[PDB]
This record gives structure tokens, sequence and C-alpha cells, in this order.
């Protein structure tokens, strides 16, 4: 029996929290678990003998950036007390909540014509702990399809914000929709089986299991027992308006996903100062919401072709790159990849099992295009809530 002094070299930058962070000793059979909140842990009752320490846990920088924090000691020599080991801890950045698979451009029906009803996003919790979805943000950005022709927007504005054309949110109190680590958000258009013979049955997916649907009352396509997402903002009014369904450009869009902080307020609807018309089409009545990229979470800036890169909408610090599936109406997606290791391997989160999924804010690099689409990829686990269940 025997105390050791553990250090933890942690390679994580101005670390404001040590979150759920352990160090194990395993033995072939002696199996300890330490609690851990400081750079440095004394580790007491630990019979002698040579074990593999290894060191899980997160740490949040004092910018508020996740950080998931892994190390180990391989067959450590524990013998004397109190003896003083030392482990790397390395950190891999976590963006908390990503799009982690998007499907726009349609698909064709063998029956003929064309089928833009399938459209989907898939919105993976990808941080340590349980997060909640109510009254969390969904935008797509103007220019709708992506050009050349540039908007001009306020100077007041300077570079503070990104510009939507239809802005929704989830509905929920504050606790009504949490989604725990590892678990998906999927929203879709039109919250049905697409392969039904009167909708596509060439269409890659069946959406009647989405969580969420953008419901806009079709008659003809109409709702689902899919929740529906609460609209916003749209054209300057919080109407839905005219447009039967909620489809984003067949080509393209440019969509995010923000959170506006509890106290703050945002009405892009009442207040004047956060919605604009594009200031270079001076006869124009389209009014645009104006949305602080100070609150995105996730942006994914989706365009035509590897043409398109002069074409963006969405602002260079959420996403400087492009991707796209080169095509419209050929029933492919794009899906975000894993955070791999050196070696090629997904870092699997271990407190929960769970895949990490990589976001550097550009697209044409955490994004394989032309996929065929899939709901729940990797495992990814369906809430509780779910209108199925």
């Amino acid at each position: 029996p025997i105390t050791v002094d553990v250090y933890l070299d942690i390679t994580v930058e101005n670390i404001s929290t040590l979150k759920d962070l352990t160090v194990k000793f395993d033995n072939y059979d002696l199996h300890y678990v330490k609690e851990v909140t400081d750079n440095s842990v004394k580790v007491d009752g630990i019979i002698p003998g040579i074990y593999s320490v290894t060191v899980s846990g997160t740490a949040i920088d004092t910018e508020n950036n996740e950080y998931y924090i892994n190390g180990n000691s391989v067959n450590a020599a524990l013998f004397k007390h109190g003896s003083a080991l030392n482990i790397e801890v390395q950190g891999l950045k976590v963006s908390p909540l990503i799009f982690k698979e998007i499907y726009y451009c349609g698909s064709r029906p063998e029956k003929g014509g064309v089928y833009f009803r399938d459209q989907f996003y898939e919105i993976y919790n990808n941080s340590a702990d349980i997060l909640y979805l109510d009254g969390i943000y969904f935008a797509n950005l103007t220019p709708g399809t992506a050009t050349t022709k540039l908007p001009i927007w306020p100077e007041a504005d300077g570079n503070n914000y990104a510009y939507g054309e239809r802005v929704w949110k989830f509905p929920g109190n504050g606790t009504e929709y949490p989604l725990a680590p590892g678990e998906s958000c999927i929203i879709s258009q039109f919250a049905a089986n697409h392969q039904l013979d009167i909708y596509n049955p060439q269409s890659p997916i069946d959406g009647s299991s989405s969580e969420f649907e953008f419901n806009m009352n079709n008659p003809n396509f109409p709702d689902q027992a899919a929740y529906d997402m609460q609209h916003v903002f749209y054209q300057g009014k919080a109407e839905m308006g005219s447009i039967p369904q909620y489809l984003t450009s067949v080509f393209g869009g440019a969509y995010v996903i923000f959170r506006v902080p509890e106290g703050e307020a945002w009405d892009p609807v009442n207040d004047e100062n956060m919605k604009t018309t594009d200031l270079s089409k001076p006869n124009s009545n389209v009014y645009y919401a104006k949305i602080p990229i100070k609150y995105v979470l996730d942006a994914v800036e989706a365009v035509n072709n590897e043409s398109k890169m002069n074409a963006k909408r969405v602002p260079g610090v959420l996403d400087a790159g492009i991707t796209w599936v080169g095509a419209t109406y050929c029933g492919l997606g794009i899906a975000r990849k894993l955070s791999t290791d050196e070696e090629g391997n997904p870092i699997i989160r271990e407190e929960t099992g769970t895949y990490i999924y990589q976001d550097t804010n550009n697209s044409t690099d955490d994004f394989e295009r032309g996929v065929v689409p899939v709901m729940r990829r990797n495992g990814a686990k369906m809430p509780s809530w779910n209108h199925t269940l």
C-alpha cells in the first residue's frame, strides 16, 4: 500500500476548468480511478506494481474553448512512496454543437420529374455534457444561391454579422429538448417517408423518424409526426408568408445555428437595427436578419461546385471555405469528418464511448463531399423525447 504523486503536463493553454477529468490505474487485477481538478494529484492506497496509467477528461480555456484532453504512461514502475509520475496530456479543440450531416440537392424519381423535399440537417452533441436545444436558432443566409454579385450592407454593421434570409428556432421552455453527448437532432424540410411511391422511391432516406421538421402547412405535403420548428423571420416579418416549403438552394445553401445569450435581446422583426435591405438594390423591400457572428455555434458554406470560392456569404471567421456535391438532384450530400489521430484512427470520448467530429471552421476540409445521405451515421443516438418513442 503506497501513495503516488501524479503531475499532468497539460498542453492546452490558459485552462479555466478541468471537467470530468480522471486518472485511471489499470492492471492484469488492480483497477483504480481518481478524480482530478488540478495539474497535480496525490493518489493514496495504491498497492505497488507496474500499472498502465491513463488520463481523460475535458479542459475549458479562458475564451470558453472546449478541449478533449488525453494522456497515458504505459507500464510505469510504481513501488516507492511517494513515487512521482509525469503524464503528458494533449488536447483536442472540440466544437460543442455542430452540423454532422446535410442533404440539400434533391433527388430524381425514376417515374420522372425532380424531388426537392428530402432535404435534412443533422445536428450532433459533440461536447462533454448534455446541451439543451430549446430556443436555439437555425438560419440560411443570403444570397440564397451562391453568387459573385456582392450585396452592400450598412457601414455601421462593420463585420459583426451574417445576413439571414429565413430564421427558425427550436420550441421549448429551456429544459424540454436536451441532447446528450453522442445524440443527434435531425431537422427535415418534410419529415416523411420519401421512399413511398407517392414521393420518390429513389430518395436516399426515410425522413419520418426526424426529431424536428420545418412545417409550413403545405396542403399536399402536410404536417408530420415530427415536431415543428418555430418560424422567426422572413422578409422583415414574423409570419411564414406565401412560400409553401422551406426549400434551401439545391445548389448549396449557407447554414447557421446560433444561440442568443440569456439576458441579451435579439429581435430581427421589431428591432430595425437587427434588419436590413441589400443597399446595392436601392429599390429593394427584401429585409434580412442581422445575425451576430459572436452568437454562431456552427456555420456551413455549401456552393454549386469547386468554382464558387469567390461567391461566399458565410463570414470567413465562421467558415473560411466552401463544400459542394457538384450537381443538383443527384441524391448526394455532405458529411462531417471524424476527428482522427496521426495513424488515422477516430479519437473516442472514453467518458461516453462516442465519436468526436472534426471542425476547423473550413467546410472544404471538414466535410466529405458527394456521400450517399445517411441518417444517424456512425451510430449517432436518437434522443429519448423523439416522437416515435
